[PDB]
């Protein structure tokens, strides 16, 4: 998913009003966590995934794997939160041109 600068910023602003819908723990990106992320992308398009207690390299492994498997766009990485977006066949969120 390739987002323009303006699209990414639009989604970053919207995600400020969202809570995380997936949380990772010590076991990282398990099969079940990936299914939760897929589910969340499907229903919500724009999601926040909490990745607490991850150092920079660990978090990067996780980000890379999520993007590879899901084809979601990275909207924002700040601290322990990953904001991701993937469009739906039935758009829920109006994305700017």
């Amino acid at each position: 998913t390739t987002l323009s600068t303006k699209q990414k910023q639009f989604l970053k602003g919207l995600a400020h009003h969202l809570n995380p819908v997936v949380m990772l723990g010590g076991n990282g990106l398990t099969e079940g966590v990936l299914a939760e992320i897929e589910n969340a992308l499907n229903h919500h398009e724009l999601i926040k995934v909490k990745v607490a207690g991850a150092d920079r390299e660990t978090k990067q492994l996780i980000i890379n794997a999520i993007v590879r498997e899901t084809k979601a766009a990275q909207v924002q990485t700040i601290g322990h939160i990953l904001v991701l977006y993937r469009p739906s066949e039935e758009a829920k969120i109006q994305l700017p041109r």
